[PDB]
């Protein structure tokens, strides 16, 4: 049998079976976590559709098969020694019959803690610590670069276009919020702090958008055509941030994510976009 993880008790983490310390064949069924596992040098043999559509992550998991959580046959034949899932997955019991499962309830640990937590689970503390120390220094330095341009108290709102809907996001639901609010310590407008932050996200009617945007807005979308009718509208064009050219449009295919690999890309992209807003 496998050498075992110490399986620490961590908020949000549930273990099904004996988790290996050094898994050799991991199936990741939760896009939140795939890039954390890659950062810690795990061999991923299965990943999700969102993972494959994230160009930053996809480059690192070319040999992994795309699978869904219902793919019991394909997952079995991948011969995993570990499966990682989100806690809301429909069929964790069936997955745990195939291999040991780590199930994570989102948001119980923050985007940085998740990495050091995996460091404890897999005895990869050094790799996690090195990344986290560098991240702390780099983000503080970049925070200075961007606030030099905007002012330290400029407000930012995180937004996404999805289907025909409009979402706002807080500090810990992807779409750039970790970078903008946690890494750069930008404030959000009061209405976003009150109505969005605790909730994580808020699906909004388009006509009230002006009320939620202050100095800057970051907008994630999967395709560059989705926002067209909104963007040309008098409503949108009346927003001071829009008039100032403080709209930052980003590609959701990577910006949905919160993992170290995706966030490295988001960090550089957002730094450059803020600087570019004053070109
Ligand atoms: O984990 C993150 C950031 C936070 C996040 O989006 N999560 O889903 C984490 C798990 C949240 C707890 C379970 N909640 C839900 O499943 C509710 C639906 C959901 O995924 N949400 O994010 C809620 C707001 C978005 C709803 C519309 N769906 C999308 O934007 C698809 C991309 C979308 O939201 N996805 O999750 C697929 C890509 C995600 C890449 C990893 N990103
Ligand atoms: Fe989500
Ligand atoms: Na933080
Ligand atoms: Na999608
Ligand atoms: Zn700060
Ligand atoms: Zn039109
Ligand atoms: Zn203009
Ligand atoms: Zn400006």
């Amino acid at each position: 049998s496998k050498s075992l993880s110490p399986m620490p008790q961590i908020a949000g983490v549930t273990y099904y079976g004996d988790i290996p310390k050094q898994p050799k064949r991991v199936v990741s069924l939760a896009s939140t976590y795939t890039g954390y596992l890659k950062k810690l040098d795990m061999n991923l043999v299965g990943v999700t559709s969102y993972d494959k559509k994230n160009p930053i992550l996809a480059k690192t998991v070319k040999k992994a098969k795309q699978v869904a959580a219902t793919d019991l046959e394909a997952i079995t034949t991948l011969k995993p020694d570990l499966i990682v899932v989100g806690s809301t997955e429909e069929n964790i019991k069936q997955l745990a019959e195939i291999a040991p499962v780590i199930s994570i309830e989102y948001r119980k640990r923050d985007y940085l803690q998740v990495l050091s937590d995996f460091g404890r689970i897999f005895n990869k503390e050094g790799k996690a610590k090195k990344w986290l120390k560098d991240w702390k220094t780099k983000t503080a330095a970049y925070e200075k670069e961007v606030k030099a341009v905007t002012g330290d108290k400029a407000t930012f709102t995180i937004m996404g276009l999805y289907e025909k809907d409009v979402y706002l996001f807080g500090k810990d639901w992807g779409r750039g919020g970790e970078i903008i609010h946690q890494a750069f310590h930008y404030d959000a407008p009061e209405k976003v702090k009150t109505e969005v932050f605790k909730q994580g996200y808020l699906s909004l009617s388009q006509e009230v958008l002006p009320d939620y945007i202050g100095d800057y807005v970051v907008i994630a979308a999967e395709d560059d055509k989705t926002g067209s009718a909104l963007y040309e509208s008098k409503l949108w064009q009346s927003i001071p941030a829009v008039k100032k050219h403080h709209v930052i449009k980003v590609n959701a295919n990577v910006f949905y994510f919160t993992d170290p690999l995706s966030l490295e890309y988001q960090l550089e992209t957002l730094r450059e976009a803020i600087l570019s807003s004053e070109n």
